[PDB]
């Protein structure tokens, strides 16, 4: 289920983080507009770029923590407040996070593996709701 999925993802976090974040950027190419540097780069090149490797790992490191602290796929309000109040996320709306999670769920559906994709779908909507409540536009 959801908790085992966090363990599966953490077991190979660099590869899963890169694969899911590339799935997000390829599904929603307009999202690169938050990432000027990423324009005109294939996947294997993005994987070569420091701000990409670095961002992508910190994203999934912190998302796995938020997932781990959740009860029944409902994140802590504190984890939502902390994401909203990150200076780097100033330009972001809940729409950015929704799309990440849509891409994550699609990725899990398409994998060979017994991910609990419905739990991730709920986790994504519950995180979007929490972010709104904590003040994200
Ligand atoms: C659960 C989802 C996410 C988490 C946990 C997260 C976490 C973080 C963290 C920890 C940083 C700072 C990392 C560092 O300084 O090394 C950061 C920066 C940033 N995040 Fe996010 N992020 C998330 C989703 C997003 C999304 C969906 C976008 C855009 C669609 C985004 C755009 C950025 C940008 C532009 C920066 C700073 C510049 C850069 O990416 O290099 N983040 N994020």
């Amino acid at each position: 289920g959801f908790k085992q999925d966090i363990a599966t993802l953490r077991g190979d976090l660099r590869t899963y983080a890169q694969d899911i974040f590339l799935a997000f950027l390829n599904k929603y190419p307009d999202e690169k507009r938050n990432f000027k540097n990423y324009v005109g780069k294939s996947d294997q090149e993005l994987k070569s770029m420091a701000k990409f490797g670095d961002h992508t790992e910190k994203v999934f490191n912190l998302m796995m923590e938020v997932a781990d602290r959740a009860t029944d796929c409902v994140p802590l309000a504190s984890d939502a407040s902390t994401l909203v109040q990150m200076k780097q996320h100033s330009g972001l709306t809940t729409g950015n996070f929704e799309k990440l999670f849509v891409a994550l769920v699609e990725y899990m559906r398409a994998s060979g593996q017994s991910f609990d994709s419905q739990s991730w779908d709920r986790f994504g909507k519950n995180l979007v709701s929490a972010l709104s409540s904590a003040g994200m536009k």
